[PDB]
Order: structure tokens, then sequence, then C-alpha cells
């Protein structure tokens, strides 16, 4: 079921944690950078070969990041975890994507920037309190095996694609809206 995710193709080998923290926090760094010199009054602006308003970009990384963290604390804390939330199934990301915007992209930037730079440290915190083995190896989180039809995806891949790859492509995006907009 997590095939729907969006950056399934885009999967990425790492030799340990800290290897995948780096990347996290170089890949974030460069992410965010971008957002230094667009102002909150063109937050909501859109361009018309961008998908998103720089908000709405902003929003899906609080999302997605907000999802994963929610999912270990959940099962941390002795619950059964529904992936990828609970109002909405893998097949069904289109509306969870609006939901992110309904939910976080009315904030200002820089309420977003905060959000999203907590949940880099907490995810970072996250890789710290797991095992290499309960990170690398399969079948060590029942909220990573929840939705699996096809192929199993061990912690660090469903790390990976919510946050080192789309900081990447949500980075192309975000700075082809700026070339256009600014
Ligand atoms: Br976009």
């Amino acid at each position: 079921g997590h095939h729907h995710h969006h950056h399934s193709h885009m999967l990425r080998t790492y030799e340990n944690k800290e290897e995948l923290k780096a990347e996290i926090e170089k890949t974030f760094e460069k992410y965010i950078l971008e957002f230094d010199n667009i102002p909150e009054n063109l937050k909501d602006k859109r361009a018309d070969e961008v998908d998103r308003t720089p908000a709405e970009n902003l929003a899906y990384q609080v999302g997605w990041t907000n999802l994963v963290l929610k999912w270990e604390e959940d099962e941390r804390k002795g619950l059964q975890v529904k992936t990828p939330s609970d109002k909405f199934k893998w097949n069904q990301l289109g509306e969870l994507y609006q939901w992110f915007t309904d939910t976080y992209a009315h904030l200002s930037l820089q309420e977003l920037k905060a959000k999203l730079n907590e949940n880099i440290n907490s995810i970072s915190a996250m890789i710290d309190s797991l095992s290499e083995e309960e990170l690398f190896e399969p079948h060590m989180r029942k909220w990573a095996d929840e939705a699996t039809k096809t192929a199993t995806w061990e912690v660090y891949k469903f790390i990976h694609v919510n946050t080192v790859a789309p900081f990447g492509t949500f980075r192309t995006k975000i700075r082809k809206w700026k070339k256009i907009v600014l």
C-alpha cells in the first residue's frame, strides 16, 4: 500500500544512522534556505506551472513529518497504528494532501518553518532512539508492516521518502516558483 507514496521511486541505501541523519539535515537545510526571501504576503500566491503555493509546499512537509512522528510515538505508547492516517487510506493521498493544506497552509511561513524545523529535530531524536536493527531491518515496527501488499519497507525507508526525497523535489519546485514570481 505504501507504494502509493509519491517518492516510492526514489529509495536509497544508507550505511548507518549517522549517514541517514546527515542526509536529512543537509537536504533540509538546502530546502528551507529557499524560503528565506519569500515574503509572507506571497505565501499564498500561486504560479501557473507550479502546483503549490509556498505555504502549501511547506504544509506538505509538515503534514508528512507529523504523520511519521505520530506513527512511532503512538506505537511507543502501545497503540495500534493506522497508516497513512486515521482519515485517509493509501489510495487517498490526493485527499490527504488537501487535508494538509486545509490543516496547515493558512499558517505563516515563519510558523511553518518553525514546525518543520522542530520535526526534523524530532526525527533525528527518533533515529537515535531506535537500534540500527529497528531502523534498518524489516518487521521491527508494526506501523511499517501495516499496509504491505507487495514489498516490505523498513522504518528508514518511510523516514527517507518523507524527508530526504521530498526535500529534494520540492526544493526544485520552490526554486521554479521564485524564478517566476519574485
Ligand atoms: Br509543487
